[PDB]
C-alpha cells in the first residue's frame, strides 16, 4: 500500500465541505457580462476564447465546456475556489450558463500567453530556472491544499513572457488527495504520465505532478519536446525504460507488488540506464549544467516516493539565484 510522504492529512482535519465537491451549489453569474473576442485554444473538453468583461472592458478567458457530467464540473470549480489567490494559481472569475442549452462557461483571468512551442526555445538558462521556480510555487501550494493537478504540461502553463508572469491553468483533471484512495490512471497527457500510471499503480499522490514537471523540465533544458515521445500508454512506459533502465523499473514493480502484462512486459524488454548527459548536444549544451542534471535526476524517479517534493525542489541549489533574487 502506498501513500503521500507530505500533506497526506490535509483533507482530513479539514471540514467535509472543503473536499466534498459534490455538495457544492453553483452560484451562476450573468452570461452577457462576457463577450467572446477571439478563439485561442481548445481541448477535448472545451473551447477557449479571449473575451471581454462588458462592464470593466478588461480582457478575460472564456472556457466553454462541452457536455460534461455535473459531478466532474463541480470538481473543477470547487478546487478552483479552494486555490483562489494561491501563488501562480490561475484565478477563476465567473461561472455562467446559456439558459436554453445550459451550456456552462468558466470565466478565468486573461494571460497573454506565448505558445510554448515558440516561447520555450528562446528562454535563457535563467528564464528556465525562473519560470520552473514559479511553477513550483503553484504545485507546492495546491499540494499543501490537498490537490493533485494530475495534468502538468506546457499547454497548461500560461506565460506572459513580457511581464514574466506565470499561471498554472486548467484544473479539470485535478483531484482531491485522500490517504489510501485509488485513482483512474487515464489522466495527464501520455508524454507526462508518471510510470505509476503506466503500470496501473492506482494509489498515487502529489508525486505524480513532480514526474510530469520533470518531463517538462527535461524537454526544456534538453530541448526535446516531448521528452518521452511515445505513441501510446504501452509505448510510453517503454520509452521511459529505455532511459531510466529496466532494473529501476523491476525494483519499482517489485516494491509495490505490481505485475506488468505479457505483451507489455515483453514489449519493454531489457535496457541499461542511459546517463542524463547522453542527451546533451550543441542545441542545449548551455542549459545542461550539473545542478540542472542533479535536479532533474531527483524528479525523474520510477518510485514516486523517492521523487523530490514541491517544497524541497524549490530549495535545490539549482534555483539559488532565483531565490537570492527574490530576497531583494
Ligand atoms: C481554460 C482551461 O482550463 N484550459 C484551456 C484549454 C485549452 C487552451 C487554453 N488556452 C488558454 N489560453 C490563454 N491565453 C492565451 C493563449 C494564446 C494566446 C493568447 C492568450 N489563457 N490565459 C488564461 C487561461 C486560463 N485559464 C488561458 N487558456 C486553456
Amino acid at each position: 500500500m502506498s501513500k503521500a510522504r507530505v500533506y497526506a492529512d490535509v483533507n482530513v482535519l479539514r471540514p467535509k465541505e472543503y473536499w466534498d465537491y459534490e455538495a457544492l451549489t453553483v452560484q451562476w453569474g450573468e452570461q452577457d457580462d462576457y463577450e467572446v473576442v477571439r478563439k485561442v485554444g481548445r481541448g477535448k473538453y472545451s473551447e477557449v476564447f479571449e473575451g471581454i468583461n462588458v462592464n470593466n472592458n478588461e480582457k478575460c478567458i472564456i472556457k466553454i465546456l462541452k457536455p460534461v457530467k455535473k459531478k466532474k464540473i463541480k470538481r473543477e470549480i470547487k478546487i478552483l475556489q479552494n486555490l483562489c489567490g494561491g501563488p501562480n494559481i490561475v484565478k477563476l472569475l465567473d461561472i455562467v450558463r446559456d439558459q436554453h442549452s445550459k451550456t456552462p462557461s468558466l470565466i478565468f483571468e486573461y494571460v497573454n500567453n506565448t505558445d510554448f512551442k515558440v516561447l520555450y526555445p528562446t528562454l535563457t538558462d535563467y528564464d528556465i530556472r525562473y519560470y520552473i521556480y514559479e511553477l513550483l510555487k503553484a504545485l507546492d501550494y495546491c499540494h499543501s491544499q490537498g490537490i493533485m493537478h494530475r495534468d502538468v504540461k506546457p499547454h497548461n502553463v500560461m506565460i506572459d513572457h513580457e511581464l514574466r508572469k506565470l499561471r498554472l491553468i486548467d484544473w479539470g483533471l485535478a483531484e482531491f488527495y485522500h490517504p489510501g484512495k485509488e485513482y483512474n490512471v487515464r489522466v495527464a497527457s501520455r508524454y507526462f504520465k508518471g510510470p505509476e500510471l503506466l503500470v496501473d499503480l492506482q494509489d498515487y499522490d502529489y508525486s505524480l505532478d513532480m514526474w510530469s514537471l520533470g518531463c517538462m523540465f527535461a524537454g526544456m533544458i534538453f530541448r526535446k519536446e516531448p521528452f518521452f515521445y511515445g505513441h501510446d500508454n504501452h509505448d510510453q512506459l517503454v520509452k521511459i525504460a529505455k532511459v531510466l533502465g529496466t532494473d529501476g523499473l523491476n525494483a519499482y514493480l517489485n516494491k509495490y507488488r505490481i505485475e506488468l502484462d505479457p505483451q507489455l512486459e515483453a514489449l519493454v524488454g531489457r535496457h541499461s540506464r542511459k546517463p542524463w548527459l547522453k542527451f546533451m548536444n550543441a542545441d542545449n549544451q548551455h542549459l545542461v549544467s550539473p545542478e540542472a542534471i542533479d535536479f532533474l535526476d531527483k524528479l525523474l524517479r520510477y518510485d514516486h516516493q523517492e521523487r523530490l517534493t514541491a517544497l524541497e525542489a524549490m530549495t535545490h541549489p539549482y534555483f539559488q539565484q532565483v531565490r537570492a533574487a527574490e530576497n531583494s
